[PDB]
């Protein structure tokens, strides 16, 4: 797998089973996701970027299915615009920024 | 050059000879940094980020050094709480994600 960046490094990610696109930035140090439900058992935090800050859930060892590779990883929920898989899964799926 | 992820890709950088900390952002389409003087010579943009809208202006053919290599590319400058090289400036250093 290998993605040039002329697009959007976006891909088909499942969350819970539930099916999610998500964009694979290295400019994120964390993931965060909107449009599902992870339950109650969570730790509200605050993120910031351009344009303001949110209000997040974070959730810990979270089943993931991505690029063909399944993991456990921690996961905010929040109103974000899009969905981010920030460095904490990149590592995880042993990803690398390259020149 | 590889970054492995596992701390933020950041390195410095010079726009138009003034020293930068950037960070290189897959998750960017365009390139923001805060606080340096390009000038009057810009149009001004609209940029969408986590929280919201800014207003930038935008230089074109703007002169930057990083990673040893010297670009032309589109710079804009605003209120960005990390200054970031987005996939403008990723492609046209030929930079990639693999897995
Ligand atoms: C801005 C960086 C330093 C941090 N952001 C990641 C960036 O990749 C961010 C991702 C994104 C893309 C589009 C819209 C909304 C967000 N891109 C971004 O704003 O693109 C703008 C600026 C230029 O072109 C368009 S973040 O989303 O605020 C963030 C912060 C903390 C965590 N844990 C997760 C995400
Ligand atoms: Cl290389
Ligand atoms: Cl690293
Ligand atoms: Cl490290
Ligand atoms: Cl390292
Ligand atoms: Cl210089
Ligand atoms: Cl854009
Ligand atoms: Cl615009
Ligand atoms: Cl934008
Ligand atoms: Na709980
Ligand atoms: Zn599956
Ligand atoms: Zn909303
Ligand atoms: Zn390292
Ligand atoms: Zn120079
Ligand atoms: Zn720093
Ligand atoms: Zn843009």
């Amino acid at each position: 797998p290998q993605f040039s960046l002329w697009k959007r490094p976006v891909v088909t990610a499942y969350i819970e089973g539930q099916p999610v696109e998500v964009l694979l930035d290295t400019g994120a140090d964390d993931s965060i996701v909107a449009g599902i439900e992870l339950g109650n058992n969570y730790s509200p935090k605050i993120v910031g970027g351009i344009g303001g800050f949110i209000n997040t859930k974070e959730y810990k060892n979270v089943e993931i299915e991505v690029l063909n590779k399944k993991v456990r990883a921690t996961i905010m929920t929040g109103d974000t615009p899009i969905n981010i898989f920030g460095r904490n899964i990149l590592t995880a799926l042993g990803m690398s920024l390259n020149l």
